Formats: structure tokens, C-alpha cells, sequence
């Protein structure tokens, strides 16, 4: 009865809070899906780097490239104000952890620019992620749906989406995400496991979260996207409002 009415609970914590809000959670073992314009693509911010870590992952898995590539990022590309030979999987570390625009940018360069990533999405089954715009060009949004980034992090944790060793790295440094955690993380009990990918747009018009929570014991895991665009609120209240709509789908998902 808990997760019956958590639609219910959640467009009751979003209430007023204007702009467009997309939600998807989806309880990873058993496929229970809940979501507010779920399918609505939402301006992503650096959340779009979580897509771009897979399409660079996915061409190490078909033999397009290797995890320890020496890249060199020079000043001229813009931790970069020498010309530094950075590995492939350093690259997607600091693009992950630190959302750092450079190493991204050099990212989407080795695979091949924005539709190659939107390809990629498609070909994995997530046909509503549309990367158009590198970070200098959107220096026309990258966009993503709630339910589809809530399905990949469902994929990624089941050990569906990549290969073993690059899903537990991909989701260590999403467990060392150092920008957003009072959102997803704000109201959680102490101790909980959380892998998550933040996106801020300046001055609160985009505030986002997606990723991974662990359940006590072994009731499973939550895939839980969050996407809020141009609400009136602060973006202190913005965040609590991820932080409360991820607390919510805790206890009604939790004994």
C-alpha cells in the first residue's frame, strides 16, 4: 500500500513548485515503475555525461578502443593548465565525479560528437536521451527523458548494461559524486549506498539528479531520475525537493 500511493506522495511534494518536473522510479528487481511525465525529455545539464560514459564504454566493449588510451587535453581544449596525457578511464573519472567540462568534451570527441552518443542510446534501447550540443556549443539543451535515464541506471545495475568491470567502475565514481550530495542523499537514513550523477543549470533554471540507491538488507535497489526545469523555487528548495521525492520513494519501497 506504500508504493500504491506513491504517485500520490510525490505530486503532493511537487505541488506548486512550477516549471517542468520529470520523475521515474524504478525499483530495479522487481521492474515497479513509478513516474510523473516520465516521458517528457528534460534539459540534462551535466547529467548527460552519465549517457556519454556508457557510449564511451560501449566502444571499449565493441573493440573501438581501450580503458587505458593515453588522451592528451591541452589548455587549448578548456587540473588543465599543462599539456597532460589523462587515460581514457581518468577521463570519464573526472567527467563523472568533478562534471568536468573539458574532459567531456574531449570524450565526446573520441566517440564521435553528440548523435554519436544519441546512436549509441538508441542502439541500447533508450531512444529518448538526445544528446545534441557539446558543452562549448551549449557555452539547444541535451535532453533526456526520466523513465529512460531511471531504465539505463535499472540495466547498469542489474550487470546488463556493460561488462563487470566497467559497471563497478562506472558506479564508483558515481559513489565518490562530490556536487550533489544534499540531493539525492539529503533525507535518506544514515547509511545508505547511493550512485548518482547531478546536473545544475545556473541561478536554480536546472536542477537534476538520477542514479542508484540500495535498500536495507536485500529488498533491492531504487533507479530514481529527477529532472526539475525552470521552477520558481530557490535552488536550495529545489534540491530538498529531489532529497524528499528520493525519501519517499525509499519508504515506500522499505519494510
Amino acid at each position: 500500500e506504500a508504493i500504491s500511493m506513491l504517485t500520490e506522495r510525490l505530486s503532493s511534494i511537487i505541488n506548486a513548485a512550477g516549471g517542468d518536473i520529470g520523475i521515474a522510479v524504478i525499483h530495479v528487481e522487481t521492474g515497479h515503475t513509478t513516474a510523473i511525465q516520465g516521458t517528457t525529455q528534460l534539459p540534462l545539464q551535466s547529467v548527460f555525461k552519465l549517457p556519454l560514459a556508457i557510449a564511451v564504454l560501449k566502444e571499449i566493449e565493441e573493440n573501438r578502443l581501450q580503458l587505458d588510451r593515453k588522451v592528451r587535453v591541452t589548455p587549448a581544449d578548456v587540473m588543465w593548465r599543462r599539456p597532460i596525457d589523462r587515460t581514457v578511464a581518468q577521463l570519464i573519472e573526472v567527467s563523472i565525479i568533478r562534471s568536468d567540462n573539458t574532459s567531456s568534451d574531449k570524450l565526446l570527441q573520441l566517440v564521435g560528437g553528440p548523435a554519436a552518443v544519441t546512436h549509441r542510446m538508441r542502439a541500447l534501447g533508450f531512444p529518448n536521451i538526445e544528446i545534441v550540443s557539446t558543452e562549448r556549443e551549449f557555452s539547444r539543451p541535451n535532453t533526456g527523458s526520466a523513465e529512460d535515464l531511471a531504465r539505463l541506471l535499472v540495466q547498469l545495475q542489474k550487470g546488463e548494461l556493460l561488462q563487470p568491470q566497467h559497471s563497478a567502475l562506472l558506479l564508483g565514481f558515481m559513489h565518490r559524486a562530490t556536487t550533489g550530495t544534499e540531493r539525492l542523499r539529503g533525507s535518506l537514513p544514515v547509511g545508505t549506498p547511493v550512485a548518482d550523477k547531478t546536473g545544475t543549470g545556473d541561478a536554480g533554471v536546472v536542477t537534476n539528479d538520477v542514479g542508484i540507491i540500495t535498500l536495507p538488507k536485500g529488498q533491492g535497489h531504487l533507479a530514481i531520475a529527477v529532472l526539475i526545469s525552470g521552477s520558481k523555487l530557490s535552488p536550495a528548495a529545489q534540491e530538498k525537493l529531489i532529497a524528499e521525492i528520493a525519501r519517499a520513494a525509499y519508504d515506500a519501497h522499505v519494510s
